[PDB]
């Protein structure tokens, strides 16, 4: 059913389109100066905290980029808002830009401090998918989430509790978190936690296994391609009328839209233009924590680790200055394209006897035992854990799909044996 689906999120994409249009002609930019990720970041953000203000923005005089400070009526923005999404609120449109902050930050950024002064392992970065989402996200926002970005969250609810309404918000966020798991044990053993109205250290402990489980028995996370509002302002001002023509954020589309885009960014005296280009890119599908190796076979040229990487972040802070500042177009064009998954990977009182109703070929069941007959769930997965290599294939006949592949018709199946750059970009 592409109707609903595919054209309803069109339609949602429309409106960030036409709002940043609209919010560009206010500003009075130009259009070198509204492809400015820069100033498309400063209008996203403008439009979340108002329905939830001023900002930096960037112009562009004879030679240099001169920074202003400005603020606008906080209701203007919700009215322009409005105005673009036919009074609607659309809140699937804010959460989307909602996502793309998130997975900029995902990838511009390690949460370390966070995750030890909550009691996780640092180590546990792939697991941290959307932890600086804001919880207002919404229900397709929070299946974004990694495994471990749920953990960081109960064991703070927790942790400070245990140190009235509250309690409908942990069994869900656990049903959720168990939702992740998709193997027995894995979804079992997160009912054992649920089970505790004041959940301790016995569970404080026991999620935390679990968080670690996901390391190796990874769970179903989706992956949100959500591109900056400047990318979809451009392209609905370019007549594409995506409510009618159907749009994807784990399809196809978004890597064509990404394949016209005329993004630039401004870029500190010292730093990498190609290495700043791959950041955003990332970003732009939730590649932080992919194998090195994949996104830079879909990508088309070499991805590198995070350390490697020159640059600091996109946005630009008030300590620094303009006159040492340019700006870059950013390389945003990728080799192929895949569909970003949500799978992780993988590798009595009852009846006894079967009454037979019809006449047919069939062994007929009984449970021969219990007829004439007459622990840590921790265990079962360490267990399984244990079973599982490195090596071990997943998504087995998935591939990757050339650029004119609109269809997923001709799958393209990856060999590694290659000279890589490593898997961790972390």
């Amino acid at each position: 059913n592409a109707t609903e689906i595919r054209a309803s999120v069109g339609k949602m994409i429309d409106g960030i389109g036409r709002f940043y249009i609209q919010m560009c002609t206010e500003l009075k930019l130009s259009d070198y100066e509204g492809r400015l990720i820069q100033n498309s970041l400063t209008i996203e953000r403008m439009v979340l905290s108002a329905f939830d203000t001023g900002g930096p923005i960037y112009r562009r005089v004879d030679g240099k980029w001169r920074r202003e400070l400005i603020l606008y009526d906080k209701e203007e923005i919700r009215r322009i808002w409005r105005q673009a999404n036919n009074g609607d609120d659309a809140t699937a449109g804010l959460t989307h830009m909602m996502i793309w902050h998130s997975n900029l930050n995902d990838a511009t950024y390690q949460r370390t401090r966070a995750l030890v002064r909550t009691g996780m392992d640092p180590r546990m970065c792939s697991l941290m998918q959307g932890s600086t989402l804001p919880r207002r996200s919404g229900a397709a926002g929070a299946a974004v989430k990694g495994v471990g970005t749920m953990v960081m969250e109960l064991i703070r609810m927790i942790k400070r509790g245990i140190n009235r309404r509250t309690r409908i918000a942990y069994e869900r966020m656990c049903n959720i978190l168990k939702g992740k798991f998709q193997t027995a044990a894995q979804r079992t053993m997160v009912d054992q936690v649920r089970e505790s109205r004041n959940p301790g250290n016995a569970e404080f402990e026991d999620l935390i296994f679990l968080a670690r489980s996901a390391l190796i028995l990874r769970g179903s996370v989706a992956h949100k391609s959500c591109l900056p509002a400047c990318v979809y302002g451009s392209a609905v001002a370019s007549g594409y009328d995506f409510e009618r023509e159907g749009y994807s954020l784990v399809g196809i589309d978004p890597f064509r839209l990404l394949q016209n885009s005329q993004v630039y960014s401004l870029i500190r005296p010292n730093e990498n233009p190609a290495h700043k280009s791959q950041l955003v890119w990332m970003a732009c599908h939730s590649a932080a924590f992919e194998d090195l190796r994949v996104s830079s076979f879909i990508r088309g040229t070499k991805v590198v680790p995070r350390g490697k990487l020159s640059t600091r972040g996109v946005q630009i802070a008030s300590n620094e200055n303009m006159e040492t500042m340019e700006s870059s177009t950013l390389e945003l064009r990728s080799r192929y394209w895949a569909i970003r998954t949500r799978s992780g990977g993988n590798t009595s009182s009852g009846q006894i006897s079967i009454q037979p109703t019809f006449s047919v070929q069939r062994n007929l069941p009984f449970d021969r035992p219990t007829i004439m007959a007459a622990s840590d769930m921790r265990t079962e997965i360490i267990r399984l854990m244990e079973s599982a290599r490195p090596e071990d294939v997943s998504f087995q006949g998935r591939g990757v799909f050339e650029l004119s592949d609109e269809k997923a018709t001709s799958p393209i199946v990856p060999s590694f044996d290659m000279s890589n750059e490593g898997s961790y970009f972390f």
